[PDB]
């Protein structure tokens, strides 16, 4: 029993975190076999920003060991630099691009330290409600899959708003970002319906079924209520990557929507799914999956 | 910006994490240097539960009876011994990713991150505050048992946890990792009910200061409180008494932020009288008390 937001085991990760230091500016890079990943703003035009930059200006630390730059190339905002040494310590790993709604760890490093690790849900508005102090650029986001570690999001900034904003491993922003300083807003954000749903089925689950109602609901009306409560609309997809959950539980997707749906227009009245007054949506379907049948890596 | 429960790099426990073997039962070891610690009830059969004997019940075994597994290798249990609730088994091989690490006891409102195994593989990481009724309300399923609490502060680990049972609420109970139980629980399968959860004061006010500092105000008022007052107010919403350490202990957040600690205790006591209307403190409708003052300071400066 029991439902936390659970984050995938850091130590694949921990052994890539290097410290990258070009000028004043101090980061965190990800050392996977001989490349050193960053944030290309450690170095506004970046390609001649980058051509006036030589290998030893960039000083990168693993450890107490200097990695020697031996080569530096621009990939979109991500900076890839070349170095003499293979970190030994490199997993099997993918570089993913994950969509809204998709949940991944972060391991936030300041000075090539990873200090804390949390879970994230990238959010349908393309931010990350993270936790970022100066120096936690070229922090990472990962999945695990099986004993593949899934790269799918890089620190880069912090909105005015105090959410944050970052790219994939291959240097494209999540979101309609830029890295330099200018006037940029994070959008309105919604919520993550099938994660809601994922959660309701996680609640019902650990033995939380105040919420359950006898009603079901089309998947149209459905929507027609989640749009005006600012929820994402729930496709056919998402109602079939809810299908085992609704086998598990006996409750079915557009049965558990109409438990939404009540949730939406008359509030949870004092009472708490899981040790929560709001709708969590930060937990997918796989998540309720993984955290409630025991899966290892 | 930004707050979030933050668990501790697990890497560190990660590499010693190991899977123990007896008879049928199979749960987690948690390997450092040559010897592999895990619960002692890893040898109880289905009979020995209400009332085992543990001291019978480990003479009755011989090294050889131990399974013991890292990743593909088995190692050679060459000694046992029980400390408390723990078993220790003495193997041939120190880990050679054994950090340094540090056996801390916690006490009741202190946090930590939980890495939750299954056969001697890290499933997930979570954090965790120590219950005031010495439980913690884990992610736990059956095989967790050996799944251990840490710190890592600095570069040192400090194991403070290990899981041993899940009470008939679905809260868990654990030892110290020299085997000692947190609260009045036994490794038994007798009658055992966690006794009533109360809110960790001092948690929620470092939280409350957490939001102040990440320019959440609409709580604060131009109130002020005696700290008699304030846990008269508290006790009846179930809060832990907040005694002068804890006023001590929030020093540093009252002179970062310049609310003073009875003038934060007058905000909890009117958030306790309005709930929140519909609002949120760090995106949170609920008052969080799983953040010591020290995480508050740790995660809004570094
Ligand atoms: C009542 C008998 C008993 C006494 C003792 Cl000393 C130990 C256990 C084992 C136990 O509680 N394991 C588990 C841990 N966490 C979560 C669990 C969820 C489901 C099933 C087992 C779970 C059981
Ligand atoms: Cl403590």
């Amino acid at each position: 029993s029991g439902f936390r937001k659970m984050a995938f085991p850091s130590g694949k990760v921990e052994g890539c975190m290097v410290q990258v230091t070009c000028g004043t500016t101090t980061l965190n890079g990800l050392w996977l076999d001989d490349v050193v990943y960053c944030p290309r703003h450690v170095i506004p035009n970046y390609e001649d920003l980058l051509i006036r930059k030589s290998n030893h200006n960039f000083l990168v630390q693993a450890g107490n060991v200097q990695l020697r730059v031996i080569g530096h190339s621009m990939q979109n905002c991500v900076l890839k630099l070349k170095v003499d040494t293979a970190n030994p310590k490199t997993p099997k790993y993918k570089f993913v691009r994950i969509q809204p709604g998709q949940t991944f760890s972060v391991l936030a490093c300041y000075n090539g330290s990873p200090s804390g690790v949390y879970q994230c849900a990238m959010r349908p508005n393309f931010t990350i409600k993270g936790s970022f102090l100066n120096g936690s650029c070229g922090s990472v986001g990962f999945n695990i899959d099986y004993d593949c570690v899934s790269f799918c999001y890089m620190h880069h900034m912090e909105l005015p708003t105090g959410v944050h904003a970052g790219t994939d491993l291959e240097g494209n922003f999540y979101g309609p970002f830029v890295d330099r300083q200018t006037a940029q807003a994070a959008g309105t954000d919604t919520t993550i319906t099938v994660n809601v749903l994922a959660w309701l089925y996680a609640a019902v689950i650990n033995g939380d079924r105040w919420f359950l109602n006898r009603f079901t609901t089309t998947l149209n009306d459905f929507n027609l209520v989640a749009m005006k409560y600012n929820y994402e609309p729930l496709t056919q997809d998402h109602v079939d990557i809810l299908g085992p959950l609704s086998a598990q539980t006996g409750i079915a997707v557009l049965d558990m929507c109409a438990s939404l749906k009540e949730l939406l227009q008359n509030g949870m009245n004092g009472r708490t799914i899981l040790g929560s007054a709001l709708l969590e949506d930060e937990f997918t379907p796989f998540d309720v999956v993984r955290q409630c049948s025991g899966v290892t890596f």
